[PDB]
């Protein structure tokens, strides 16, 4: 709902603003951010595959991550619709892009911060991390493009590291 | 409202408190921020509220009525609590908030110095009543003054209109 959507914004929004003032390094804030939503998507999987209704085997292949996350957990979760493109030709690797994002929503950032590439809503990288290696797949996932700093779209890349056995 | 989206703005809030709980030494400090964050987004938040409430500028014409729709409407809306008031003042000046759920809380364990420091993890709380009365014009204070993560038996936030504002 759009009430609940903005309240997560600006309680996402009030966390990017305090980890401004308590670092000095983009860089680190970027690490920071990812790192905790690794720990919520370690939590949040168990949510996305009740609600959703996907098995298990709906996660036996990364190739099939692609569409879960886009067209899936990205509704749920943020109201998001996002697309799968630029897979690479072993699928190991795969882009989320999407034109819309609610935790953007009245965000401006100050110049010095978007030439050293804050990627404000990098919590999402983590939650995918942390998600994904509950369903035994170690992946990195990074921003590469976000609108606020001027690119024209968002783009978020996932890429296999291994899969695990438990 | 949802559970995943309850839980999901549990956890970010949970890594807000997780971040600033570094400055150990100055939990007050750490109270008076999360104030401060909620009101910034009470002020934001209000006019949304009486669009999805269905309230008038008139609902809102007495401290006395900001009550029940705290408690009984709000808290339901965004939270997916069910409050309860108590303990008004004779002069219906002030009244307290008690409710004994609260998904913010979940999973959550403050070590034995936080509690004894009296950290209020939701404080953010008490700011967005701040901050959404103040848009209907009314001067209030909203302290948590019990929680179950600090031993007690439920949660009780106390709210205190100071003046009537004027456009
Ligand atoms: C099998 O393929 C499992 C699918 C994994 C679900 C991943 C859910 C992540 C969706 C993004 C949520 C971002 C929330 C940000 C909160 C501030
Ligand atoms: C007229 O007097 C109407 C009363 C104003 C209602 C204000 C709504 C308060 C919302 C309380 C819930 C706080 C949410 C905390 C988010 C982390």
């Amino acid at each position: 709902e759009k009430i609940n959507s903005e309240l997560l914004a600006m309680t996402y929004g009030s966390l990017v603003t305090q980890m401004l003032k308590d670092y000095e390094d983009v860089a680190a804030i970027n690490t920071q951010l990812e790192k905790m939503g690794y720990k919520m998507g370690m939590r949040l999987i168990d949510e996305f595959m009740s609600k959703s209704g996907l098995s298990s085997g709906a996660c036996r292949e990364f190739k099939d991550t692609a569409e879960s996350i886009a067209k899936v957990a990205f509704k749920m979760f943020l109201g998001i619709n996002a697309n799968v493109t630029n897979w690479s030709k072993d699928q190991t690797e795969y882009s989320i892009v999407f034109d819309e994002n609610p935790l953007n929503d009245f965000v401006e950032l100050p110049e010095p911060i978007k030439q050293k590439r804050l990627y404000y809503s990098n919590i999402i990288c983590g939650v995918i991390r942390g998600a994904l290696e509950m369903v035994l797949m170690r992946v990195e996932c990074e921003y590469k493009k976000c609108p606020l700093l001027g690119d024209d779209q968002s783009e978020i890349r996932v890429r296999l590291k291994e899969y695990l056995r438990e």
